[PDB]
């Protein structure tokens, strides 16, 4: 695979050609303008994914099956990504820029807005640069399914094994930006896993927005199948 | 005092905290119905619960917090933190969960209770990473603590709950330094130690998932009130 032969700086330069634009908005208002939004994301996440060094070396059926368990955890780094200079709010949009009052307008759409400006504030704290957040979002994308493929052929083990390898080459590029900028190696490693613990609470906030929202809008198996065929 | 240690005294005081293995109760009636094996896991649970407590208050600087704080995070990591007891223990026991040493569960009985399969499935994939990573007890109780500490320090505009929030952060820093510090005592490069580290840490955002999961297909949940009064006792 080429993917694991690629250096650090060539890793970041993949992922940072490879990320999508910002897209605009074009009770039930406000989740109309989210879900045309995030539709209009998702085509660009696909192709995204298939960008990610590593992942196309994979079967259809499991890139399908961690986009089918990430896309959401990913709408999110991203939402926080776009909010880290908007103190207070949340940037859904250029065009779209929302407070907390504003989170209200759906019943249980509040706490997960909280959570995720506690996520830009602590992206805010510690600095996090544009290389590292596209690092961190390619992680999600491949470790988030990684321990529920069903499969236990010779294949699966070979992809879950593959994976691994990959999200170690990310690692490896994370601690080498660290590095570049100047950091100990004692820091290096505690920014390593501060950031891979904020990956822990915005699997919570997904899940959560998921259980509030359990209106049909969860893309299936079979949609993304299509998608990225 | 608990940013003043080293990797050894962190080590050793949370191996010294480590709570016993508790038994299941004894002779239930056999085979199971959806409500009696609830009944039995239900009951393991709450007697861990007050050991989880005990246990807490030992891991350092656990105990600067406020008690709220304290309540916070121990409301938010309580079942995660069974969860990883649960998969430690049963390391040794492929394709079963050893929810006690007198209750030992395979998949088939995990189709008791209704979806309780789902998270069956995931507990035994877990157990299956921590062997195949070859998980030492050592790195075990680092990670519990880290469960602990991070689960709930995201979901706190004081300077008090700056400091509160800072202080975890410190802990927590601590607690990776002395998971280096035994991945670099046992012979692992620099580059095996990162990305060991990171190993381990992305294993605990599936903890998560799971232990969401255990919620929502589900009170027998800890209160508030419950875990404080246990706190100040
Ligand atoms: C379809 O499964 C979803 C799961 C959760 C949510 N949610 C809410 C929970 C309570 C009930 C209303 C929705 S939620 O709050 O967890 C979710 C986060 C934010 O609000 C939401 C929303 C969204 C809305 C509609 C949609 O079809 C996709 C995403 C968002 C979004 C959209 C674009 C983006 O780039 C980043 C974030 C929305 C959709
Ligand atoms: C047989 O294979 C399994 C058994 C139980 C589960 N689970 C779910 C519970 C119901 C809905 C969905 C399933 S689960 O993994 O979410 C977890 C909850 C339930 O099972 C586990 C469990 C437990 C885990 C570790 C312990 O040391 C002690 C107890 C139980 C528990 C019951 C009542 C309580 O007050 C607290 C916990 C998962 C797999």
């Amino acid at each position: 695979s080429l993917a694991l032969s690629l250096t650090a700086d060539q890793m970041v330069s993949a992922l940072l050609d490879a990320e999508p634009p910002i897209l605009y908005s074009e009770e039930a208002s406000m989740m109309g303008l989210l879900t045309n939004l995030a539709d209009r994301e998702l085509v660009h996440m696909i192709n995204w994914a298939k960008r990610v060094p590593g992942f196309v070396d994979l079967t259809s059926h499991d890139q399908v099956h961690l986009l089918e368990c990430a896309w959401l955890e990913i709408l999110m780094i991203g939402l926080v990504w776009r909010s880290m200079e908007h103190p207070g709010k949340l940037l859904f949009a250029p065009n779209l820029l929302l407070d907390r009052n504003q989170g209200k307008c759906v019943e249980g759409m509040v706490e997960i807005f909280d959570m995720l400006l506690a996520t830009s504030s602590r992206f805010r704290m510690m600095n996090l640069q544009g290389e590292e957040f596209v690092c961190l979002k390619s992680i999600i994308l491949l470790n988030s399914g990684v321990y529920t493929f069903l499969s236990s052929t010779l294949k699966s083990l070979e992809e879950k094994d593959h994976i691994h390898r990959v999200l170690d080459k990310i690692t490896d590029t994370l601690i080498h930006l660290m590095a570049k900028a100047g950091l100990t190696l004692q820091q290096q490693h505690q920014r390593l896993a501060q950031l891979l613990l904020i990956l822990s609470h915005i699997r919570h906030m997904s899940n959560k927005g998921m259980e509030h929202l359990y209106k049909n809008v969860v893309p299936s198996y079979d949609l993304l199948l299509e998608m990225l065929d």
